[PDB]
């Protein structure tokens, strides 16, 4: 199965995020690193993109996910805002799933959409820029979790947020 190789982009990472050395894994730390601000860095929201943005075609990858609340992952338009507190919503260029209050959500606005999917360990993301879709599948039985149909009009970047200690996101492969 032909999947893209993604690495987290340290220039984008919120200063409190802890990236692994292989740039696959993301946790939230207790203290903000002293990092030089970069126009790309999320200075307030607890997010980080892969260094790869997408302009065209179909691309797959997988995300392993902690069992404790705190994570959200998906894709974001390149213009997603980095500076100050920003809403986490499709309006703002953010199409994600989320584990929060013991519940899986698709992050619709103005209300999140509860998913009835059972426990997740690993999710396949399929980004289709030709049709304009991003779908999520539980790898155990490739069960369908959610699709956002979107007419993407700029580059689309894999997105990760961890806003609690005690949980993680890991990119595969």
């Amino acid at each position: 199965h032909h999947m893209v190789e993604l690495t987290l982009d340290p220039d984008t990472a919120n200063p409190r995020l802890i990236l692994s050395l292989d740039l696959k894994g993301v946790r939230l730390g207790e203290r903000a690193q002293d990092l030089p601000n970069h126009p790309c860095r999320f200075d307030t929201n607890t997010r980080v993109l892969a260094s790869c943005g997408f302009s065209s075609g179909r691309h797959h990858w997988e995300v392993e996910v902690g069992s404790k609340d705190g994570w959200a992952f998906g894709v974001a338009r390149e213009s997603v805002r980095r500076k100050g507190l920003t809403p986490f919503t499709p309006e703002e260029g953010v199409w994600a799933l989320q584990l929060n209050g013991g519940q899986y959500w698709a992050v619709t606005s103005p209300e999140r959409s509860p998913l009835s999917c059972g426990h997740l360990s690993r999710v396949r993301v399929a980004l289709d820029l030709e049709v304009g879709a991003v779908s999520f599948y539980a790898v155990e039985d490739m069960r369908h979790l959610y699709t956002f149909r979107v007419n993407f009009q700029e580059r689309v970047f894999p997105l990760f947020s961890v806003c609690s200690t005690g949980t993680y996101l890991r990119i595969w492969p």
